[PDB]
């Protein structure tokens, strides 16, 4: 049975009206326009021989306000030019009248966020990713992606939380959160940087898990289980997170009526292998899918 | 390494403009406005106490313009039935149409899908029309009238009108010139699915991202022709391979020719033998050459 669980992302209408594309010299890539700023990568001020050790704060000061060219296409004048960690906060002279009600605020790792992919400032494509424990994200990104914005979507107000920097080499990828820090602490600089070690969102394999008892597939629940602070203490030790409840996964609780504890139980016996059983069409845990993911899609 | 290979949708902005509400008698779903025309499924016009066996015809003579309400978060003026799609003419136009066009999508194709509830978008997503004319994707009550539409340029090519789930979970809908895809039947009765088959041509693009993913232990010299390889395939649950410029191009990039990646998949079909293409031991067939080209 298709359980309809996939990869969803959020409309990416609104997110659409407010790419602009910032160029400053050479180098251009995507900003986002919110009421009478833009928001973009401050590596835009680096000239590509420089880009490998920036002094950003001596850029910025050898700047005007005719350093930026602010273009939509899905002119503005720039009237002002400060930094804010990793970003630049342009301030123009139009307030953009598509501006969606919104909020800045960092994600954990274990969320789930819709990715708007920009190439010069068109928007080509989006995708949803996870914020994994070594806060980096997987998606597609390609010369000329940075800026791309990440976004989640509660009520009419969108929750902007991500804004693409770079690519590491194992193909994962991270960017600035919008208070300007960067995810994971990783340096806006042109040089390898090695991500720590992964883990398991343990919240999301329990969602993933409910997922398939609501689907029908139940064979690994059993009676036993394992309390909340010894599965934490196990998670330290074997790559998984801790597990905190939320509100969302009592719902999942409740509907088929297993609990949280036995489905830790189950997945200290399952993290090994199947031994020759499917889960929802897999044969590894899945921990994509988040708690909210598996109410609102089954 | 990750290879950067991910269900990729098309930005939804331009579809979402077009949403409304469908309201007739006492059903509500999701229709299409594009100028002044609003498409719906028709069988927003039965009673859910008649799901079963509707006589579309009948119903449709019962009706006036004044049946139906079109709410857009609109005035009905006209009212015609084409296949399983109504079309409704309403007064006022539509100022945000998109330019676009109606195609019938091809087993093997990639589209995204807008998923609405209540004239309201809600999520998007992509899906793949599999051979037997069924999509996966996330439907859920209310979600009738979602729009499932390609991009060549600006252009929208609007190609899907869902309608229904099936026993086994899965979804089909209309095309908009009113054929239901795989020919079910709009009507809420048991209906045998064509079992499902691996998309060859999906199936080559995927080894492609492999290889230039650099994971090309499963490329050898020995090579399948195509005919030999459909001959195969088609004992072997496999659709006819049909290359393309998109698919030349991938072997260019690479250096692997078509015929050495049939080759392989008669082999990798048997089971990988303890090894991972792409952090995967079974064939994937979702992503096409278009997809591969495009993403890495
Ligand atoms: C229109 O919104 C709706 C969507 C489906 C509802 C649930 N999931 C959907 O995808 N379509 C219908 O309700 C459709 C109308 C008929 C006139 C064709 N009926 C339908 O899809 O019925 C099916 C529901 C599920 C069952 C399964 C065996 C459980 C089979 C019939």
């Amino acid at each position: 049975h298709h359980s309809g669980l996939v990869k969803m992302s959020h409309p990416s209408g609104d997110v659409e009206a407010c790419m602009v594309q910032v160029t400053c010299g050479s180098m251009t890539l995507n900003g986002l326009w919110l009421d009478n700023t833009v928001w973009c990568p401050r590596h835009v001020m680096c000239p590509a021989d420089q880009l490998s050790d920036p002094n950003y704060d001596a850029l910025l000061i050898s700047m005007t306000n005719h350093s930026f060219s602010v273009q939509k296409h899905i002119n503005l004048r720039v009237v002002g030019h400060a930094m804010q960690g990793t970003l630049l906060k342009l301030t123009v002279d139009v307030a953009n009248p598509s501006t969606p009600a919104y909020t800045f605020t960092t994600v954990k790792p274990g969320a789930a966020f819709s990715v708007l992919a920009c190439y010069n400032g068109r928007p080509t494509g989006t995708f949803t990713v996870v914020m994994r424990p070594n806060y980096t994200i997987k998606g597609s990104f390609l010369c000329g992606s940075c800026g791309s914005v990440g976004y989640t979507k509660e009520g009419s107000v969108i929750n902007f939380c991500y804004m693409h920097q770079m690519e590491l080499a194992n193909g994962t990828h991270t960017g600035s959160a919008f208070d300007g820090t960067m995810y994971g602490a990783f340096m806006d600089k042109q040089v390898h940087q090695v991500q720590l070690t992964d883990k398991y969102c343990s919240v999301n394999v329990v969602a993933w898990l409910y997922a398939a008892i609501l689907n029908g597939c139940a064979w690994f629940v059993k009676p036993n289980r394992t309390s909340v602070v010894s599965f934490n203490e196990w998670a330290l030790a074997n790559q998984f997170t801790e597990f905190v409840g939320t509100q969302s996964v009592d719902m999942l609780a409740v509907k088929t009526g297993v609990a949280i504890e036995q489905l830790l139980y189950a997945i200290q016996q399952l993290y090994t292998g199947f031994q020759g059983k499917q889960i929802l069409g897999s044969t590894m845990l899945e921990d994509e899918f988040t708690p909210e993911d598996v109410n609102m899609q089954i």
